């Protein structure tokens, strides 16, 4: 038998699938959640070896040992420890596609284990073994005797152990098969991993004991009383005088309890469920529970004999709340949410996908504290502590059942095959069957990419008849089929129609309106965080908050799936796909992170985290209206901190408390603000603060900000009319400017100011020229390869059009003596293939005081692609530590990338002005710059720019960052307009008109002095 | 105040080139010491014989944006057709400009003028690259208009009829004009990426006797 290559056969002697159990005998155990006894972990040092297929595991491994094999930590990826070579692949198969085989050349992980049992284990009671996850099927022998075979990578997998083990030592042995049927249902886009990468336990319980138990809460018409009912179900011989108790508790006080002996009500002719029974208790004024106030109670299910004597308990956090939904939005306790959420992947850079608290915890207070509320397990069961730490942080979960079949052609051939409806039900019932029971899964999901199917069809109503307390959701075959509850497309656009055939992309907003269409939306994926991206952001936010049945969506993604490697020198870098021989692959495709693999923000993180506030501002006069988009909590860990400030310096401040209600509005007037004397913009900022630590944040916190020109006075003032005069050299080659010890030189042959002197300190190491390209981001680039070309995307029509091979050509170099100033007059032309791109006409004007004004005109061709900048650069000699300026920052910023971003003074590190993307574009761009410092140079106008040690070239040629070498000076890129970045989607153009660069004619002008 | 704003100068100087004279302005329009509008302009004549100027303006932050950027004048001429190379033959605005096609236009004088009962602003015509009058022509990027009315006469006058023909020809050239709305007539109805916003705008001419 080939079970691994039989997708009816899915396992053998595999146990019920259940919640978390952990067979307490101790109530009080059971109620503060303590370790127990009765359940062991057996993570830690295993003996593994690696082989090519299953036909080449010698014989003797069930028996003992392999002398071979080496020591290695459970759980693990086999990947990660170097045994094979971790696969990237997007949509295409790993595999063949030859359903149900799979390869015959599979490579097999052989894990071992002597280990001990204790008499009392086996004297009475059940001992079953748990591997939480293994990936992606194995045969599971125990002391040399076949025990059972299981699939699905992503569910705990159980056996019952009890007539294996013989007291003192024992030898497990598991086969796990990388490849399997099961391989054709985990089609998701992440690296292809294999092993036991999920905790493997030993659970003892009673002969006679809790097998099941389901927790359920219905409420009255204002949330004030609720009633909250168990099921619950066992095994073993039933007896007259058993018992069960469940009791509800809030921290130390015991609220509610009900006792009562088994049989349940008549469920149809033939009678009731004898092994079963619900208990009613009745709650007055429950804490509700929500991302905003994640109340929990506590369960404890206690089976004894009415005589008083303990047999287990078992146990639960209890949130009540109620999901539904009614005219058309989705409702929790009478409230329409509003999902500020993201995808998460299981990925660690070191442990491949063995997930551990300690990240958990770290990926859930970034979450929180750049405004998310909700996640979606992209795409398959989790780890089941992450749903203890969403229960108990407060985040929605939308649970995803593992199936994804992306590859198939079409997408639903084994979703829509009635022989593919078993193999996919255990995926979806085993979930349900061991997550129903938290109150952080609001959602339940049928799995990602894999059509529509009559099977998706049958699932979706078997979890509708089941577990009626959530919503169904699944996007598969147009995101609006009749599987789901909520239209959840992915990639939608706000404004623009995507009309696919068969499977359209509508715009969110018409989408909801469409004949006959009443459900909510919310993206399943949106805004794909791949590179320098998430631009158009707050579009999606804007409608968000305006469309009532726009309730949100979730963010693509949260980490990047980079791997840690090593070079020569024992050095870490990040790599994606192909750098480990995996091929096919899909590249940089795997990174797609608001974080780094090591949970470094991404600058795109903080665009997410200013959009997603919970608290909106508007200013009419001098009042400050704050409204609170909180459903449930009062403003009671919030206050407003106000301040004015005149191009950076800091005029008045203002500290007010506040104090709204959810859904409520503050009004705020600001005191009289000393009008100020001298020239410029004065800037109000508000931002809100957490005074107080949470459970989630640090004392200080800013959760809010917001920005609001104010007055602005012009500036009239003359400057003082010059003390010197400077002088022009001429000369066949150069126009020579010289005053006091500054210099500059301007090649006349050339047209660019070739050199700057202060002193005799040489300035500029290649002189300053226009540029019209940038270093593609992901964006540009798209799913553009070099032997697939797609010639739509924004980097192929650049490249086709000669905006990289243009080369500038003099048209006008000229120099004219001014009563005060010298003034140059050039014009270039950009060509290709004949084919005027571009014209620069520029004037350089420097007068007494030492000051250089440059004043640009470019042209563009109506009918070249749209350039991706308007701006000038050069290579400063000059390497300084510090970069200060008068604009939009901290952080990068892009024109539709620049909301999140403050206008003020700016002092960083030069580090901090260079983004380190792990395939690296340009990048660390900042926009409405007034004012630039670096070193001796300052630049003013209006303008955007990035300065760094590396040119647009090397980052253009450069696949790795790792790879990058600091240049010799400082590359400087003054852009008078930039084009945006998109990220809708990154595999067509997805800048939106707005920003690209369509106007023909664009007009700028710097100033550039020596301070 | 922009109605009452009076300009005050701030630089005016003259420099003589290798083969051109260059001007170069600088104005402030003022209201109770409040600066809205500030103009820097240069002035380039040539052998040729071409006036090119540029101008560049500022507008503060926290003024009601202004409704044009443009520079009129009251020629002497008054020349009987129009000719321009732009948007046309009708009347057209930056949010009402789809119906009009690019092309050289050809009409007389009283054409370019809307007789709207109610006298306002009119006739306007956009992405005019170069416009030509009696012994006149204007060549750049602009929207301009040209009629025998000054916009003192139409704002001051309730009915068209009591409209009169003034002394030359009065053109009105803008680099930007702002949108004219329509949504509805009893409140702000010009959509925001039809108001003039920028803050800094930029807009050459060349002024020649072809
Ligand atoms: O990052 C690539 C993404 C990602 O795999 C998504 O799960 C999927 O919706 C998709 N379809 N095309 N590209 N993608
Ligand atoms: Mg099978
Ligand atoms: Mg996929
Ligand atoms: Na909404
Ligand atoms: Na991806």
């Amino acid at each position: 038998r080939r079970d691994w290559e039989n997708p009816g056969v899915t396992q053998l002697n595999r146990l019920a699938a259940h919640p978390p159990f952990a067979s307490w005998r101790n109530s009080e155990e059971a109620r503060t959640d303590r370790p127990s006894q009765q359940l062991r972990s057996l993570n830690g040092e295993w003996r593994f070896a690696w082989f090519p297929a299953p036909e080449a595991v010698p014989e003797s491994w069930l028996e003992c040992d392999l002398p071979e094999a080496d020591t290695v930590v459970v759980p693990s990826n086999w990947q990660m420890h170097g045994y094979d070579a971790p696969i990237y692949t997007n949509v295409t198969y790993p595999i063949t596609v030859n359903p149900p085989f799979v390869p015959t050349e599979n490579p097999t992980g052989c894990y071992s284990l002597t280990f001990n049992v204790d008499e009392s284990w086996l004297q009475e009671g059940q001992t079953r073994i748990i591997f939480d996850g293994v990936n992606s099927a194995f045969h599971l022998w125990c002391n040399g005797r076949w025990v059972g075979y299981g699939q699905d990578s992503r569910l705990p997998s159980e056996f019952d152990l009890s007539a294996f083990l013989r007291a003192g030592e024992n030898r497990l042995a598991v086969m796990v098969l990388r490849w399997s049927d099961g391989s054709y249902l985990e089609d998701q886009d992440m690296w292809r991993m294999s092993g036991i990468f999920r905790d493997v336990s030993l659970l003892h319980k009673p002969t006679t004991q809790i097998s099941d138990f389901h927790v359920a809460t219905r409420f009255n018409d204002d949330f004030s009383r609720a009633v909250l009912e168990a099921e619950v179900q066992m095994c073993g011989e039933l007896r007259d005088y058993l018992r069960v108790t469940v009791s509800l508790w809030q921290g130390e006080t015991q609220v509610a309890s009900g006792t009562a002996p088994f049989g349940g009500e008549i469920i149809d002719e033939r009678g009731g469920y004898a092994d079963r029974v619900t208990l009613r208790l009745n709650v007055e004024n429950p804490k509700l529970w929500s991302a905003e106030i994640p109340n929990l109670y506590r369960a404890v299910v206690e089976l004894h004999t009415a005589d008083g004597t303990l047999i287990e308990a078992e146990a639960c956090d209890v949130g009540f709340r109620e999901v539904r939904i009614e005219n058309g939005l989705l409702l929790l306790n009478g409230k329409p949410l509003l999902i500020r959420g993201v995808n998460r992947h299981e990925h660690h850079p070191l442990h491949g996908q063995v997930m551990d608290e300690q990240t958990m915890v770290q990926d859930i207070l970034l979450m929180k504290q750049n405004n998310f509320n909700a996640v979606r397990c992209s795409h398959y069961p989790n780890h089941p502590l992450w749903y203890t730490l969403c229960d108990r942080y407060g985040l929605y979960v939308v649970d995803e059942a593992n199936i994804e079949t992306h590859g198939m052609v079409p997408m639903n051939r084994l979703t829509d095959d009635p022989r593919w409806l078993p193999a996919m039900s255990e995926r979806v019932t085993r979930m349900v069957q061991r997550d129903r029971n938290h109150p952080s899964v609001i959602i339940w999901s049928l799995g990602s990419e894999s059509g529509h199917g009559a099977n998706h069809d049958a699932l979706y109503r078997w979890i509708k008849s089941v577990d009626p307390s959530r919503p169904v959701q699944y996007e598969g075959g147009g995101a609006d089929t009749t599987a789901t509850d909520i239209i959840c497309p992915m990639y939608a656009r706000v404004d623009e129609d995507q009309p696919f055939p068969a499977v359209p992309k509508w715009s969110i907003k018409k989408w909801l309106s469409l004949p006959g269409e009443t459900r909510p939306l919310i993206l399943c994926e949106y805004a794909h965080a791949m590179g320098n991206s998430l631009g158009g952001f707050a579009k999606y936010w804007q409608a968000f908050r305006q469309y009532p049945r726009l309730q949100g969506g979730f963010v693509w993604d949260w980490v990047d799936q980079s791997l840690i490697k090593y070079d020569e020198n024992g050095n870490p870098w990040s790599a994606y796909g192909g750098d480990f021989g995996d091929t096919p692959n899909d590249r940089q495709f795997c990174m797609n992170g608001l974080v780094f693999a090591d949970r470094t923000p991404h600058p795109a993180l903080t665009e997410a985290k200013h959009q997603q506030q919970f608290f909106q501002f508007r200013l009419s006069g001098q009042t400050i209206e704050v409204t609170s988009e909180y459903l449930f909590r009062h403003s009671d860990n919030e206050l407003l901190h106000w301040m004015v400030a005149l191009d950076g310096k800091p005029l008045a401040s203002g500290e007010v408390p506040l104090d709204v209600a959810p859904q409520g509005k503050q009004l705020i007037e600001l005191p009289e603000l000393p009008q100020p004397e001298s020239a410029g913009q004065l800037w109000l900022t508000v931002r809100v603060v957490q005074p107080n630590a949470t459970a989630w944040s640090e004392a200080g916190h800013i959760s809010a900000w917001q920005q609001w020109r104010l007055a602005e006075n012009l500036s009239v003032t003359l400057p003082a009319a010059s003390h010197a005069i400077p002088h022009l050299t001429t000369s066949e080659m150069d126009f020579c400017i010289e005053l006091g010890n500054k210099r500059w030189q301007f090649n006349r042959q050339s047209g660019f100011l070739s050199q700057m002197w202060i002193g005799d300190k040489k300035q500029l190491l290649t002189p300053l020229r226009d540029q019209f390209t940038r270093a593609p981001l992901d964006n540009d680039i798209g799913v553009s390869e070099a032997t697939r070309i797609d010639p739509n995307a924004w980097v192929e029509r650049w490249k086709a059009a000669g905006h990289y091979q243009a080369e500038a050509a003099l048209l006008q170099c000229t120099a004219d003596t001014l009563a005060d100033a010298v003034l140059i007059t050039t014009a270039h032309a950009w060509q290709h293939q004949g084919k005027t791109l571009f014209i620069s006409r520029k004037t350089y004007r420097i007068d007494g005081s030492g000051q250089m004004a440059i004043t640009v005109d470019v042209e563009v061709a109506s009918d070249t692609p749209h350039p991706a900048r308007i701006g000038l650069n050069c290579q400063l000699a000059q390497v300084a530590e510090r970069v200060n300026w008068l604009g939009l920052g901290p952080q990068e910023n892009y024109p539709d990338r620049l909301t999140a971003a403050c206008f003020d003074r700016w002092d960083l590190p030069l580090s901090d002005m260079y983004t380190p993307y792990v395939f690296p574009s340009e990048n660390g761009l900042r926009c409405g710059t007034r004012e630039l410092n670096y070193g001796p140079h300052q630049w003013r106008g209006d303008f955007q720019f990035n300065i760094s040690r590396y040119s647009q070239q090397q980052l253009m040629e450069t696949s790795h960052r790792h790879l990058l070498h600091a240049e010799e000076g400082t590359w400087l890129n003054i852009d008078g307009f930039h084009m945006g970045i998109g990220g809708d989607d990154s595999w067509s153009p997805s800048v939106s008109a707005e920003f690209q660069l369509s106007a023909g004619r664009y007009h700028y002008q710097l100033v550039w002095c020596q301070k």
